[PDB]
């Protein structure tokens, strides 16, 4: 997908996971931003610093969302929402920089 | 793409990587690679299509590409350094993962 | 040490990792484990007992170790840059290793 | 000083930049965390890994702090006042790792 | 601490450094140099009593801090990684950060 | 090259740098000051002429560029990783060498 | 074993493959000096980094051991023992430092 | 100046290291090694890791010469003899990799 797509995806489902009921609806807002996260972590000069530091942010936001998935997999569904409140430090991290 | 068609890109680049002389090469390889594992990480096999997405097979699924992913990650990571020599090895050693995820759903 | 008592350290040293909180658990687990992989990396083991040391079968087993070894230097790595879980999930990746190897020489 | 003393420091002056009207009492709130932060980065060994990353939390924080003054010296008091609100995810980070 | 003993602080250390003969000696000279320069951080030299805490000579000398402690940090890290003569040597570039503030404020 | 159109060489991207937006800007800004430094280091400057190639202010010349280089090298890395801010910073610290060396011998 | 002994291994190895004839005593007195190499490289403060570098320089050799190993399996034996003889770099880098 | 030039000079005053009697041809020949090198420092990209990789061999190549220059300085003449010859270990690294 387009980055902008990736955006939405990621955005959209941390708002599904802040309102989310239960641990079902958790997981699958989280398996999709981490497959958002995934795919924006490759894409299309030899690749230029800001091109290596770019990715990296996304790789953080990847293992990032993987514990939080992990966590509403053993069940801890209060515990995995926090998780997605504290990925915002890492949305907003690039946002400054890059946007 | 299908997860049949992922699975072609992964072998053929894995080919690529152990016949690549220069570092390019060697990126490119691996990043068409990546792409290609985070597409698979969704996918559902035919051998599990029976099962609940929420299937402990269907987690342990998913876990082989989430390790394979990594592993790419760090093997790129490798090739940046310029230490070619070190990230084809890193890449030969994948196939241990992708030989176990075969044995078990393929 | 015997080969078999090798693998015994291995064993007991990746629960170890399992079951570790802090850091010097970790890398006083795989240093044990390292070092018992170096020992083992010489070993004869029964199955291949009447095959040639210069044997295909034995340069593989070696090899085997070869790639057990850097896996524990990559996860001692980690260990060190303080990164508990990544150097717990590295060392989670090995039994990969240890089980292609057994599947075949054991 | 006390590192409790140096958390609730931290923690004070942090309430003072969310209620802060214009840059002077910042500057001032911020300088005071700064302090606390470089008192801070300084049963477990003195060279454990666990203490080379504790001791990198601060320098982290560090570095946010002085970001966020160079801000509110600037006169761009919100833009100082936000990089604040963001210097949580450091807190809690180490927080929920060595709290 | 009293300005003039962070300063001592910093200038035994520096000596110390100098004549260390392993790295955890410089770890630990460095890291005193730090808490000095960190306690200085907030220190009126007599030269500015006169002046506004927000005059531009005070932003000055709280930025000379700020560079000395990065300087500081990068000569530990050097440390950290075993490379003592590379750690002795960025100490002694300190001594630039320390004369250039104290040819203007001391 | 003229030491002083080195010296323009250095000036100049000093202040490039200072500007700067991104990072290949910065990489190659600071590989000109390296160039520069490099060619700068062979050279007698007018107030040494009368001095043996020797003499303990020609070590000491020649070394102030031994320390420039360093320092280029140094915020050249932290380019590399693209902290630009990082870089952009390194190289307002180096300054003070020039500033130490021109003190002494310009 | 005794560090003493792992250079025993090393240095007497070295001289047999500079002396030797065939390819089969290559590849044996690598194996030698692998194996001494992997050895030295474990061993029994919380670690001076004088140890992690130290410990560093066994790991580069053990690497380059290898390499030459994989000459001498090959078949390519005059490569082989140009390898052994450009591990003394590696060697006296580490005695300069350490000795 | 070209970099067949580099080399050569390189070369040249290896052998006039090797040669020499006092500190002073050593210091001279060494300087000029020195020089080479720094110049030499600076169809695949710009960008490419093969030029990280490149340039970062002459890095370690002049900290080498400068240490021993230091030697020769100082007076150990001898000493800086050997820190010389040592340095092919990098000439082939490179060689090997790049000629
Ligand atoms: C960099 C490493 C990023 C991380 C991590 C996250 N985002 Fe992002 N985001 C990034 C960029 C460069 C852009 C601008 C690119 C563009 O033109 O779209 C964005 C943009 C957004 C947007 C709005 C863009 C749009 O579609 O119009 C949103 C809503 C957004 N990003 C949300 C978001 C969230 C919720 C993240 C983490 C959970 C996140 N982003 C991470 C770069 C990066
Ligand atoms: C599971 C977690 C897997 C990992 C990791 C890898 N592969 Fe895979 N692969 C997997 C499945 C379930 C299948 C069957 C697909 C189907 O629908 O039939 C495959 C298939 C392949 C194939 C064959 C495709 C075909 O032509 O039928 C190849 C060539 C292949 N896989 C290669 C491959 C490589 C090289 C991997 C790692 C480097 C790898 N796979 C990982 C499941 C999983
Ligand atoms: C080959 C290259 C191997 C690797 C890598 C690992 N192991 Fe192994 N293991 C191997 C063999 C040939 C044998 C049989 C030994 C015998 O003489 O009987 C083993 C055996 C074990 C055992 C069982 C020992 C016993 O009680 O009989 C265990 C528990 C074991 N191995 C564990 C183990 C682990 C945890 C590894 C990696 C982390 C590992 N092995 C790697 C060959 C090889
Ligand atoms: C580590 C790298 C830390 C960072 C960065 C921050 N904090 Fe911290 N904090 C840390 C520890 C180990 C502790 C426990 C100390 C204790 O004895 O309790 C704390 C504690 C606090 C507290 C509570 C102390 C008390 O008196 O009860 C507060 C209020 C606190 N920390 C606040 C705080 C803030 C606001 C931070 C960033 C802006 C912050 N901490 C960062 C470790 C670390
Ligand atoms: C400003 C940004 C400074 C930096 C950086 C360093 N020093 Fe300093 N130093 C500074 C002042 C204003 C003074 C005068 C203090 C006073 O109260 O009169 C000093 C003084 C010293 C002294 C003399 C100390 C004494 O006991 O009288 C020393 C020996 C000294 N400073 C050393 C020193 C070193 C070694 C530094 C860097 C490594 C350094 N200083 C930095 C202001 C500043
Ligand atoms: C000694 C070790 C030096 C260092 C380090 C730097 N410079 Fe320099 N510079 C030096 C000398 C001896 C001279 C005089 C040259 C002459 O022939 O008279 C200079 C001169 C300059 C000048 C003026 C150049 C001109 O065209 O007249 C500038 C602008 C200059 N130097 C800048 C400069 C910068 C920016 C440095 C570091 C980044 C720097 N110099 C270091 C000796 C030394
Ligand atoms: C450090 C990382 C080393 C590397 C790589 C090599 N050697 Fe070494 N060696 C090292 C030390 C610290 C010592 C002194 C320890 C002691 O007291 O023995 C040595 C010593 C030797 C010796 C003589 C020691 C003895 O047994 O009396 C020899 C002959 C020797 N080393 C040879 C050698 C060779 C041939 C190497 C590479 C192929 C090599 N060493 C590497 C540290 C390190
Ligand atoms: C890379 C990081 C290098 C280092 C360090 C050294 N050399 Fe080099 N050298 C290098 C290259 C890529 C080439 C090929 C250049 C060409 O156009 O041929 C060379 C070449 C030489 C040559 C031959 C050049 C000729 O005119 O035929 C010599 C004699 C030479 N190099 C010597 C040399 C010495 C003595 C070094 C260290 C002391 C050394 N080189 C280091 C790349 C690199
Ligand atoms: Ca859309
Ligand atoms: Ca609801
Ligand atoms: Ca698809
Ligand atoms: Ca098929
Ligand atoms: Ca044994
Ligand atoms: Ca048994
Ligand atoms: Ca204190
Ligand atoms: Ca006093
Ligand atoms: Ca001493
Ligand atoms: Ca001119
Ligand atoms: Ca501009
Ligand atoms: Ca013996
Ligand atoms: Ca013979
Ligand atoms: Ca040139």
């Amino acid at each position: 997908a387009d980055l902008e797509d990736n955006m939405e995806t990621l955005n959209d489902n941390l708002k599904v996971i802040e309102k989310a009921d239960n641990a079902a609806q958790v997981k699958d807002a989280l398996t999709k931003m981490a497959a958002a996260a995934c795919d924006a972590w490759s894409a299309t000069s030899p690749d230029s610093p800001e091109m290596h530091d770019f990715r990296h942010g996304f790789w953080i936001l990847i293992g990032q969302i993987h514990d939080a998935l992990h966590l509403a997999n053993e069940g801890k569904v209060k515990e995995a929402q926090a998780a997605a409140e504290q990925l915002k430090c890492t949305c907003n991290a690039c946002h400054q920089k890059y946007r």
